């Protein structure tokens, strides 16, 4: 458009749509050319759940969290445009990754970069609400960035039916489970889980605990064993995101700065 306004709002011809992502996993979300810059694109079409999305995704800018690059939200069909990360979500680059190229220290690398964006988020006092492997992508040279795919209703048992919201359990800390609070701490905690997932090269948490026993086991302090190879001082944050009281586990910031420390 012209200042003479939203400098979001771009030519919905500027882009060549082209098929749906990931084989239909992220629901209404296609690859597309924007031709001007010779460049692929990630584009999320469809009301005021997805105009609220854009408003906040203008909100946000940070080089570990997926970048808006317009919309298109004048006249239907509404859309989203994000550059496109190569390698795709991270809970299948790990799964299907060279282990021997992605090393501890890679790993330690993609934990330091996801710590960074919700260090971010929390400064900005924004909660992601589903932060996991599956809502992270993973670009050239190891790069990492934080998503939100909206997967709630897109994805098996990984969520799970409350109140007409469904939850993932296994990501979900106890005071959300219990008392429907979310909180940049209910956050760390699900930090806890993508910190086990990276670990263990994308492993499902929890595994064969079913659902209805999660809670309870919780309550009675049992929390996730340490991964193979994963370092004691790695596995001690993951602990200290799983404390119970959500007033002491660390806060982003002091995560980062745990994982700055050990990268560096
Ligand atoms: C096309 C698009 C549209 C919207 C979004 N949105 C977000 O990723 C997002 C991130 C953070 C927030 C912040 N927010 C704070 C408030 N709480 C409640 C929610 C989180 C919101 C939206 C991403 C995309 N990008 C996207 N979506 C699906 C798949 C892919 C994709 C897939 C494969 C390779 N490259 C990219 N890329
Ligand atoms: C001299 N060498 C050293 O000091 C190494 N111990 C440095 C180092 C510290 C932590 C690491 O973490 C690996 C990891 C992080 C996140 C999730 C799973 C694994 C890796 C290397």
């Amino acid at each position: 458009m012209d200042p003479s306004y939203d400098k979001w709002e771009m030519e919905r011809t500027d882009i060549t749509m082209k098929h749906k992502l990931g084989g239909g996993q992220y629901g209404e979300v296609y690859e597309g050319v924007w031709k001007k810059y010779s460049l692929t694109v990630a584009v999320k079409t469809l009301v005021e759940e997805f105009l609220k999305e854009a408003a906040v995704m203008k909100e946000i800018k940070h080089p570990n969290l997926v970048q808006l690059l317009g919309v298109c939200t004048r006249e239907p069909p509404f859309y989203i445009i994000t550059e496109f990360m190569t390698y795709g979500n991270l809970l299948d680059y790990l799964r299907e990754c060279n282990r021997q190229e992605v090393s501890a220290v890679v790993l330690l690398y993609m934990a330091t970069q996801i710590s960074s964006a919700m260090e971010y988020l929390e400064k900005k006092n924004f909660i992601h609400r589903d932060l996991a492997a599956r809502n992270c992508l993973v670009g050239e040279n190891h790069l990492v960035k934080v998503a939100d795919f909206g997967l709630s209703r897109l994805m098996g048992d990984t969520y799970t039916a409350h109140a007409g919201a469904k939850f993932p359990i296994k990501w979900t800390a106890p005071e959300s489970l219990a008392y429907n609070k979310f909180s940049i701490k209910s956050d760390v905690w699900a930090f806890g889980v993508l910190l086990w997932e990276i670990a263990t090269y994308g492993m499902s948490p929890y595994p064969g605990i079913d659902l209805s026993q999660v809670y309870e086991l919780l309550e009675k302090d049992y929390r996730m064993e340490r991964p193979e190879g994963c370092p004691e001082k790695v596995y001690e944050l993951m602990r200290a995101c799983w404390q119970w009281n959500p007033s002491d586990r660390p806060s982003f910031a002091e995560i980062h700065q745990a994982f700055e420390t050990m990268f560096q």
